[PDB]
């Protein structure tokens, strides 16, 4: 339907053929769907790999190197003749490391898409609607919405389809539609028809836009349109821009990225610059600028041999790695920062109710007044059998079965449930189990009044579809619900107004029935209700009321409580206004009192552990609820934010002791306090802020839509996959599972990603460093040149290739999460730890023209022996005085410098060894905890074998292969290596701090 916001109520009704309370018959959805199709968009998939391929070549750090390659190729063409085949491999030398990362990237993206579209797929979007098929509303798939049938929705709901509004059931219908309109606050909707058939969106008040979010309020619709002509379905088959952004870490490495690519191109003009005095020498014969192109050509090759390559595909590899072991953990990561962050958490805050315990409510304990004598007060205390939401149970006073119509105080209790209740119940088929529709606390209460049958209903030749709401249905003939006076978190209380059925109770008139906190309603309670008498509310009357609250909520079964009361005198009906629900308390007075139910909502069987986990790792748990002190208090016992015995006076208080306290004491409440009840939404971000305000990471969790400010202002929000779709959408994360150990999951990942990117950057800056000093070393010392640009190359190609992106698949250390969390004040590399760089860089610097004046000097086998005349090798053309009288241009050996490229990179295929963990024993984390590195290493290992003794490589790469000795020699000077780095872990473990 199009323009159903310009048309009436009745005509969209008559439209499709409908009756507003009854739906689409199975015939006309059967049609419907032939007819208009499934309510879905096409799906989205992924075939061809190139705007993730593209991707992989973006950032800075590869493009110096995809124009190093273009460089080299272009003097190609410079080349003359004899060595020709030397300058067309080195563009592929430098090429090849980059596709290598590439493939590896695009890899590891795609199987984080698939297992994110796995997950997101897995659980099915349900609506609920009214059809033929059964009296009350029942839940389908959002797929199987046509237009036609009546759609209910409600606070916290998304709307699945486009709706016409036919009746708003709350004083007021607020939604949240920023995902179309991008309006930020909550906008008023309105039943009558906006005229105007060309209008925006935003002035279709009287439409539900799919997609979008109930933020207040419950309501009844029909449905316009579906599918791909939904509103936000014309956007999507045709908008589909990214939300697309890199993390802090992502940004603080890039930062880092650009710091060391400043650093490296003015050490590498530092050779061009030391070597000018080579542009005219008899090694090249050219002239002063042919001498200066191949300074260039040393420099580049340098600078390509320096450059992290690795660093921006690893940080990406790792962020999807993430991605994929927390959908693996079945939690729906929606934003990138999610799990590096949640590294960071120092405080924890979560909402109860739902959150960290299952929301599977019922009610198991009941009260009513039996006897008032002044100072005397008795109750009628009953128990209720069943856990579930299954109409299956007994009504049991001291352990019979009881006749619940039997005590008029039950009958009136069962009424105020009935009445009072914006949810229902729906039997679910295919699973066998009845469902809750709404809200779980309201559902206890719908499954409590089936229990009691207090009319005495035939229900036990019924179907299980039927036998739901049976008796709920009877006491809804009973009394006209006029309108409703939502529940509000301020008042902690709702409301119903009632007339009679003109039948039977005609002759009495109109009626309020309130269900809320005992707190608030027993203190607006002016009566108490014997039987269907009427006393004042004494003082012994309420202490006794309360007393077996606090029994039931301190308990070991932790009872929610919620207490019931009837206004036996409302005001008139127009002397109530409805449009502001600050007014809604006064009219929820001079009430009396009728019974106190409580209900029973274990807590998740994961929780009590994942908090002893957070504790070792440094972590707060700070409970945040609405429910009562004492019940929460006692819960907080039960799954150990408190000791069973712990006083908690100076850390456990209400909202209104926490308001009661000066800002400044607030503040301070919050790093003390791990309990806070009879809060209010405003608190819950208010405490995050005040946790904040010491700077610490905090993350929020919640399953409630008062959980949504707070989820929004901690740094990572995590939302239940059983909550309000309102909570989802201000998380970063939603656990799918409601497994709570997957945040304590998600904290050991976003370490692990932070420590397997400091070996990362340990393992290239030291590596690296000791290739330039290796460089800067022989110039210093006067020796000859101990490598050229083609074999730099592959120095880079061999080092800084796959065993450093390896390094990505390290394990988490095994004192990962016993150690507190890392400061945001901590800075990316620590003081003590960039001489570490230096240390190995200066020794494997020096290693490498050690093995190369080691080949001139002791080597006894290998050709040419001299003592002391490297220095000066420049001399023998015109003065050779000491010389033995051997060749002058074994200086142009290839034999000394295939010793110093077999060193470093023998000695960084050791380096990377070092690289498993920061401070732990390399025999305490063995070498065979990451195998993707040892596959690596001896892919560069074997790799560099290939190029010493496949004929045509050695003269490619202008090297001759080793002697088994000098392989040795290699080895007896690259391995110290590994114990060097030992001595620095023992430092840095046993003498600095562990
Ligand atoms: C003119 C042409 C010149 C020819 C010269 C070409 C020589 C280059 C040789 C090989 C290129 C290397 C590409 C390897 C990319 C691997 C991508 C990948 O699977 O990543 C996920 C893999 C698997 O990780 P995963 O996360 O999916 O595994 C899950 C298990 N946990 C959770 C425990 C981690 O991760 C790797 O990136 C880890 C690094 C190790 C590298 C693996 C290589 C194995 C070693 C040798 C085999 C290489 C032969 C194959 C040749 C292919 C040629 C195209
Ligand atoms: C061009 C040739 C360069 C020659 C320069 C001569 C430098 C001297 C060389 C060797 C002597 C070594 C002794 C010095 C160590 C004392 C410093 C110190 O206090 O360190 C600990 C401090 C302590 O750090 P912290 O405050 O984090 O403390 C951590 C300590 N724990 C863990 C115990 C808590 O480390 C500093 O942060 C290091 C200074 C950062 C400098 C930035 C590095 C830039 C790198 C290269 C730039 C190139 C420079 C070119 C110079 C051009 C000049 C115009
Ligand atoms: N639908 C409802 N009608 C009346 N009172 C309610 C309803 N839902 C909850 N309450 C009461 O209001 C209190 C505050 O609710 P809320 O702020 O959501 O906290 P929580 O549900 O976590 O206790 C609850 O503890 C409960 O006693
Ligand atoms: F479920 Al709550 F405060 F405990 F919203
Ligand atoms: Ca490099
Ligand atoms: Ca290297
Ligand atoms: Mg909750
Ligand atoms: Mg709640």
């Amino acid at each position: 339907m199009e323009a159903a916001h310009s048309k009436s109520t009745e005509e969209c009704l008559a439209y499709f053929g409908v009756s507003e309370t009854t739906g689409l018959t199975p015939d006309q959805v059967k049609r419907h769907l032939e007819k208009y199709g499934h309510n879905e968009l096409p799906a989205e998939e992924g075939k061809s790999l190139w705007e993730l391929v593209i991707e992989q070549f973006e950032d800075l750090l590869v493009r110096i190197l995809l124009l190093a390659a273009c460089i080299s190729f272009v003097l190609a063409w410079f080349e003359e003749g004899e060595e020709t085949i030397t300058a067309f491999v080195e563009p592929f030398v430098i090429l090849l490391i980059l596709i290598a990362n590439a493939i590896v990237g695009v890899w590891q993206e795609r199987n984080a898409e698939n297992a994110i579209e796995a997950l997101k797929e897995y659980e099915p979007e349900m609506g609920k609607v009214y059809r033929a098929d059964r009296k009350s509303v029942q839940r389908i798939k959002a797929r199987d919405i046509v237009p036609g049938d009546i759609v209910e929705v409600a606070v916290g709901d998304k709307v699945p389809a486009d709706i016409r509004i036919l009746s708003i059931k709350s004083t007021t219908l607020r939604v949240d539609q920023s995902i179309l309109t991008g309006e930020s606050v909550s906008v008023i909707k309105h039943t009558e028809p906006v005229p105007d058939p060309r209008a925006v969106n935003q002035d279709k008040k009287n439409m539900l836009f799919s997609g979008t979010n109930i933020a207040a309020g419950k309501a009844l619709g029909i449905v316009a349109t579906t599918g791909v002509s939904t509103e936000i379905g014309k956007i999507r088959d045709q908008m589909a821009a990214t939300e697309q952004d890199k993390t802090p870490l992502q940004q603080k490495l890039d930062e880092f990225g650009e710091q060391l690519s400043k650093v490296i191109s003015l050490i590498c003009v530092a050779v061009w610059l030391i070597n000018i005095g080579h542009f005219n020498d008899p090694v090249h014969g050219g002239s002063w600028i042919r001498g200066a192109i191949y300074y260039f050509k040393i420099a580049v090759a340098l600078a390509v041999a320096a450059i992290p390559e690795g660093l921006p595909a690893v940080i990406t590899t790792c962020l999807a790695l993430g991605t994929r072991r927390m959908a693996k953990k079945n939690a729906i990561v929606r934003s990138l920062p999610s799990v590096e962050t949640l590294g960071c958490t120092s405080v924890i805050c979560s909402d109860k109710t739902g959150t960290l315990t299952t929301n599977q409510m019922s009610v198991c304990k009941m009260f009513i007044i039996d006897k008032v004598d002044g100072d005397f007060c008795s109750l009628n205390e009953f128990s209720i059998t069943g856990s579930t939401y299954a109409p299956e149970g007994e009504v049991l006073k001291n352990d019979k079965p009881i006749r619940s119509g039997q005590f008029d105080g039950l009958v009136e209790l069962a009424t105020i449930c009935a009445l009072c209740n914006d949810s229902s119940l729906d039997f679910n088929e295919t699973k066998g189990v009845y469902e809750k529709v709404g809200e779980a606390t309201e559902t206890a209460l719908t499954t409590l009044v089936e229990k009691m049958n207090v009319f005495n209903t035939e229900v036990r030749n019924l179907s299980k579809v039927e036998r739901a709401n049976a008796c709920n249905s009877v006491i809804r003939q009973l009394m006209k619900k006029e309108f409703t006076l939502e529940f509000s978190r301020d008042r902690k209380s709702m409301s119903v107004y009632c007339s009679p059925a003109k039948s039977s109770r005609a002759a009495v008139g109109n009626k309020m029935f309130v269900k809320g906190a005992p707190e608030g309603v027993i203190d607006r309670c002016n009566y108490v209700r014997v039987g269907t008498t009427r006393v004042p509310m004494t003082g012994p009357v309420k202490e006794k009321i309360l007393s077996v609250i606090k029994e039931w909520g301190t308990g070991r079964d932790t009872l929610r409580c919620l207490a019931l009361a009837t206004r036996d005198t409302p005001p008139k009906r127009e002397e109530m206004v409805l449009d502001d629900s600050s007014r809604f308390m006064e009219y929820e007075t001079d009430l009396t009192f009728v019974g106190v139910v409580g209900m029973l909502d274990p807590p998740r069987k994961e929780v009590m552990g994942s908090i002893q986990l957070c504790r070792d790792a440094g972590i707060r748990v700070i409970m945040i609820t609405g429910d009562n002190k004492g019940t929460a208090i006692a819960i907080c016992r039960r799954i150990g934010i408190f000791g069973e015995n712990e006083e908690v006076a100076d850390r456990a208080y209400t909202g209104r002791e926490f308001d009661d306290l000066p800002l400044a004491e607030q503040r301070e409440a919050c790093r003390r306090a791990c309990c806070f009840a009879r809060v209010e939404p405003s608190h819950k971000s208010k405490i995050v802020e005040y946790l904040q305000s010491y700077d610490e990471i905090t993350a929020m969790t919640g399953d409630g839509v008062n959980d949504a400010p707070a989820l929004k202002k901690a740094e990572i929000g995590i939302a239940m996959g059983s909550g309000t779709a309102v909570a989802k959408t201000a998380s970063e994360m939603v656990l799918a599972d409601d497994n709570f150990s997957t945040i304590v999951a998600a904290v050991e990942e976003g370490r692990a990603i932070y420590n397997n990117m400091k070996q990362f950057i340990r393992y290239l800056i030291s590596s690296n460093v000791g290739e330039v000093v290796c460089i800067f070393l022989t110039a210093a010392l006067g020796l000859p040149e101990a490598l050229i640009p083609v074999q730099l190359l592959w120095v880079n190609l061999v080092t800084d290739g796959l065993p450093a992106t390896a390094l990505g698949f390290n394990p988490p250390d095994l004192d990962i999460m016993d150690r507190p969390p890392r400061s945001p004040k901590e800075p990316l590399i620590s003081g003590w730890l960039f001489f570490r760089y230096m240390a190995i860089g200066g020794y494997v610097g020096a290693a490498t023209v050690g093995a190369a004046a080691w080949w001139f000097m002791y080597a006894e086998d290998g050709p040419g022996v001299t003592y002391h005349q490297l220095t000066h090798f420049m001399q023998c053309t015109e003065d050779h005085p000491h010389f033995e009288g051997l060749d002058c241009e074994i200086f142009e050996a290839p034999e000394p410098m295939t010793m110093a490229l077999s060193v470093l990179v023998t000695i960084e295929m050791c380096n990377a060894l070092n690289s498993l963990s920061e401070n732990q024993s390399l025999m305490r984390m063995p070498p065979w905890v990451n195998i993707w590195l040892l596959g690596s290493i001896c892919l560069s290992m074997s790799l560099h074998f290939l190029i010493l003794y496949v004929d045509p490589l050695p003269m490619i790469f202008k090297l001759k292969a080793l002697d088994l000795t000098q392989w040795l020699m290699v080895l007896k000077i690259s391995l110290p290596v590994i114990g060097l780095d030992e001595i620095l872990k023992f430092i840095a473990r046993n003498y600095l701090e562990g």
